[PDB]
């Protein structure tokens, strides 16, 4: 599994569970194109996300639904989303763990690449 | 001004000075209309980015070039770019301010809105 | 002031307004001394804590009473205290910031260094 | 185990190997007693901590010594320590991971809560 989540919710003390997510691909005239969706069990996170085909060298972006999920939660979100853009394999294919901590004013996007 | 911002660097503990950004608004056909252009001062600050006037109700996209900053600390960075996306009610004298904290492979994004 | 603070709540996007704190320098025996105490005005700060003159070089902690903040709005906390310890003026007088960013199960705690 | 920790470091995108800790209870007489070392693997993790036996319900400091993983690491650190303290089994047993996300001048300590 190249490309793993981890959410964390930083009010409650517990993964954050049911966050729907989009993986897109920046094409090579410079949009962005959906590749995948996925949405975070009950620990934070999502099982075969994308295969290693579908996870070729490029620039990814990972769309994580947070005003969906505090508002599921009856708390008031800042962030209308929460976008993590990265260059996947710039140098050599590897593994990917984004690990996001939420409160509904702030998130904290860290990056874990073996 | 109703929009300010605050940049902190994790690693060397000072705010994150020159850094470039643009402020976008979100149209009615879901596109973005580039709106204002700033680089944080010595202090991690934009003074002024926008007026009240340039800032009715919508949904607003700010996109910080951390790249740049990091490469040119001699980091190589996670990140492509950094975003922010809200929407704004800015009703009743009501200020945005988003602080960032940087680290190459990490950042935090939290707001501070006034009443 | 060679030492200011800015605390913010993470959950609803406002300074962290009366939250107490305590200012302790360690001794050459190994023990801390409590040098000031205070609690931050709404804006999250608290204006003349310590004066140069108070303030030589060696380890500091800073303890700041954050179950106290989320206990008295409601919320049920991690953390008993957030604590920051540092080693002031190692090569020269400075300014300190200690801000700290408040969920309930989770601190980020940065400094900025003049 | 009852009480685990994940330490990632924010500079290099991995875990943060090699970081000395200690695990203290918090006695009657407002002292502590410490109870536990350890030292991170290179998944930023330590394998049996501590014991139930060694965990009754009580107020816990976890000592983390970030001051000389970033020495090793050749940077230049803030904080002399990063201490996490916490009331455990405060509503009955529970389970416990500490997460540690560092940076030089930064770090957000984070708790999940069985
Ligand atoms: O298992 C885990 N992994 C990561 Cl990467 C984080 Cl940030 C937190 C936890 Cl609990
Ligand atoms: O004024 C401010 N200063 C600091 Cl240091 C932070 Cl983290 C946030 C704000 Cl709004």
């Amino acid at each position: 599994c190249p490309l793993m989540v981890k959410i964390l919710d930083a009010v409650k003390g517990t993964p954050a569970g049911s966050v729907a997510l989009k993986v897109s691909q920046k094409t090579a005239d410079g949009g962005w194109t959906q590749i995948a969706t996925g949405v975070t069990d009950a620990t934070g996170e999502i099982h075969n996300l994308i295969t290693e085909q579908q996870f070729p060298a490029g620039v990814y972006r990972v769309e994580f639904d947070t005003k969906a999920y505090w508002t599921n939660q009856g708390s008031t979100p800042f962030h209308e989303v929460a976008e993590v853009v990265f260059d996947a394999h710039p140098e050599g294919h590897r593994h990917y763990t984004l690990a996001l901590l939420l409160s509904p004013f702030s998130y904290t996007t860290t990056a874990v690449v073996s």
